[PDB]
């Protein structure tokens, strides 16, 4: 799927600005909020609700209403330096602990 970028350098520097990312969405009908997505580092690919992080390059798709941009970012791309910068490690840990412990109660 292409390896995640874990350096301090963004994979897509043209999408480093909040403003730049916001334009990629256009009119956006999806359950998940475009400004929250842009804030969490994501820009739209024009492939349904598929987004990529400007920094790690990590892709996310098929957004349910209960799925948070930042939480998903941490879930699937925990090495992302943008994520670490914006949210910090104690946020990242709680959210991993949370999804792991969720992946117990159902079974
Ligand atoms: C918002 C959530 C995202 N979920 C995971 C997802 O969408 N993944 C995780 C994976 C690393 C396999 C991946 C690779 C490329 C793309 Cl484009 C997406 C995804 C699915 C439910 N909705
Ligand atoms: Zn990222």
């Amino acid at each position: 799927m292409n390896f995640p970028n874990s350096t301090n350098l963004p994979r897509n520097p043209s999408m480093a600005d909040y403003e730049a990312r916001i334009f990629t969405f256009g009119t956006w009908i999806y359950s998940v909020n475009k400004e929250q997505l842009a804030r969490a580092g994501f820009y739209a690919l024009g492939e349904g609700d598929k987004v990529k992080c400007f920094h790690c390059g990590g892709g996310l798709t098929d957004w349910k209403p209960s799925e948070d941009p930042w939480e998903q970012h941490a879930k699937w791309y925990p090495g992302c330096k943008y994520l670490l910068e914006q949210k910090g490690q104690e946020y990242i840990n709680n959210i991993h602990l949370t999804h792991s412990l969720e992946e117990c109660l159902v079974r």
